C-alpha cells in the first residue's frame, strides 16, 4: 500500500529540454523520501503522466491523474503558459498542484488549490541585470527579446523592461518571436543595428539557444542576459562555444549548505556528474512538499482512513501552514500560495573554447 502524487511535467517536446531535469530531481526526492520511510512508515509513489509541450496535453494529463490514478495531488506543470490551462481543471476538482518552477505573475491566484515553490520573474529577473551592470558599469543601450506566444515569457519580459527602465538605461528595441521559431536573422539584426550593450531574451530552451547563437554569428559583441527558459545545460548544445558570457538568475545554488540540500547534491553529483540544475531542485522541494505535509496531516488525522476528496482538500490546507528545509533554502506559503524564499543568486555560462562542455558559473 502507498500513497500516491502525480507528477504532471513535459517529457517529450522541445518543453522537455526543461521538463526531464524536474523529473530527475522528482525521482531523487522519490528515493529520498521513501528510504527515510515515507508517510510514517507508508511509501508514497509517484505517478508520471507525460503532459508533452501544449495545454491540451496537460489538461489530458491532469485528468488522467485525477481521476483515473486518484491522485491526493499534483506536482507540474512544466510551464506557465500550461500552468493557466490546466491549473484551473484541479482547482475546480479540489486537487492540490504545486508548480515547481513556473514563475509567471498570476499562478497562485488561479485558485485555493494552486501553490508554487518558485518565486516569481518579479523577483527572480532583475538580479541578472544587476549583474550585468557590475561586470560592465558602461552598458547604456538595450535590446530585449521575447516569445510572445508563451505566458512566462510575456511575464518575465516586463519585468526584465522595467528593470532596464528603473536602471537608468535606454531600451532601444523590443524584438518578438515564437518559442517554435529557428530563425531569428531579422529581428537579430534588426537590434545589432542599433548597437546594443546589452541583450535580453526571454524564451525557452531551444529557442533561446538558438537566438543566442545567431546573435554572435552576426557580430553581437556586447552582453547577453537569458531568462528563466534558458535556464539549463540543455542550451549548451545549440550555442556551442557561443552561448560563453550568458548571464541567468537562480533561484537555488548548488552551495547551499543546507543538510538536505548537501544530501541531495550529493546524491545528484553521484549520478549525473555535474550540479544539480535549479530546476532539479525545485521538483525535488515540491516533492517534500508533499510529503512532508502528508506526514502531518497523518500524525493528526490518519490518512489511510480518510476518503480521496477530503484527504485533498485536507492536504491542501495543510501544506499551506507547513514550513519546509528544502534545497532551495527554507521556505513557506502565503495564505494565496506564493512561495516565501529568502536567497537569489546569478550564474554565468562558461564553455569550454571547442564548445562541446560547459558550466554554470555562480557569481560570487
Ligand atoms: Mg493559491
Amino acid at each position: 500500500n502507498t500513497i500516491p502524487i502525480g507528477i504532471a511535467l513535459a517529457q517529450t517536446s522541445n518543453v522537455a529540454l526543461l521538463g526531464q531535469e524536474q523529473v530527475a530531481g522528482a525521482k531523487i526526492a522519490e528515493k529520498y523520501f521513501n528510504d527515510k520511510g515515507g508517510v510514517n512508515g507508508t511509501p508514497i509513489k509517484l505517478i508520471f503522466q507525460d503532459t508533452a509541450g501544449d495545454e491540451a496535453g496537460t489538461i489530458n494529463a491532469f485528468q488522467t491523474l485525477i481521476n483515473k490514478d486518484k491522485v491526493v495531488g499534483i506536482v507540474g506543470p512544466t510551464l506557465s503558459q500550461q500552468a493557466f490551462s490546466a491549473n484551473p481543471i484541479a482547482e475546480r476538482a479540489k486537487v492540490p498542484v504545486v508548480g515547481p518552477s513556473n514563475t509567471a505573475k498570476g499562478i497562485p491566484e488561479i485558485g485555493d488549490y494552486v501553490a508554487r515553490v518558485s518565486a516569481p520573474v518579479s523577483v527572480v529577473a532583475p538580479n541578472s541585470v544587476k549583474a550585468a551592470l557590475k561586470q560592465n558599469p558602461n552598458i547604456k543601450k538595450v535590446a530585449v527579446f521575447f516569445a510572445q506566444n508563451d505566458a512566462f515569457s510575456k511575464s518575465e519580459t516586463e519585468i526584465f523592461q522595467q528593470t532596464v527602465k528603473d536602471q537608468g538605461l535606454e531600451l532601444v528595441t523590443v524584438q518578438k518571436f515564437q518559442t517554435t521559431d529557428t530563425d531569428f536573422q531579422s529581428q537579430a539584426t534588426n537590434a545589432i543595428n542599433l548597437k546594443p550593450d546589452l541583450v535580453i531574451i526571454s524564451g525557452l530552451a531551444a529557442d533561446g539557444g538558438n537566438l543566442v547563437r545567431q546573435l554572435r554569428e552576426l557580430g553581437y559583441q556586447g552582453a547577453i542576459i537569458g531568462g528563466d527558459g534558458l535556464n539549463t545545460s540543455n542550451v549548451f548544445a545549440v550555442c556551442k562555444a557561443l552561448c560563453d558570457g550568458v548571464l541567468i538568475a537562480q533561484a537555488y545554488s548548488p552551495e547551499y549548505t543546507g543538510e538536505i540540500n548537501k544530501a541531495f547534491r550529493q546524491a545528484y553529483v553521484d549520478q549525473y556528474k555535474k550540479e544539480p540544475p535549479q530546476f532539479s531542485a525545485q521538483a525535488f522541494a515540491a516533492v517534500q512538499v508533499y510529503v512532508e505535509s502528508l506526514k502531518a496531516l497523518d500524525t493528526k488525522n490518519k490518512v489511510s482512513k480518510i476518503q480521496l476528496p477530503e484527504l485533498r482538500t485536507e492536504l491542501n490546507k495543510q501544506l499551506l501552514t507547513g514550513k519546509y528545509n528544502t534545497p532551495l533554502g527554507e521556505i513557506s506559503f502565503t495564505p494565496i500560495g506564493e512561495v516565501v524564499q529568502k536567497d537569489f543568486y546569478v550564474a554565468q555560462i562558461k564553455m569550454e573554447k571547442d564548445g562541446s562542455q560547459g558550466k554554470f558559473t555562480f557569481l560570487k
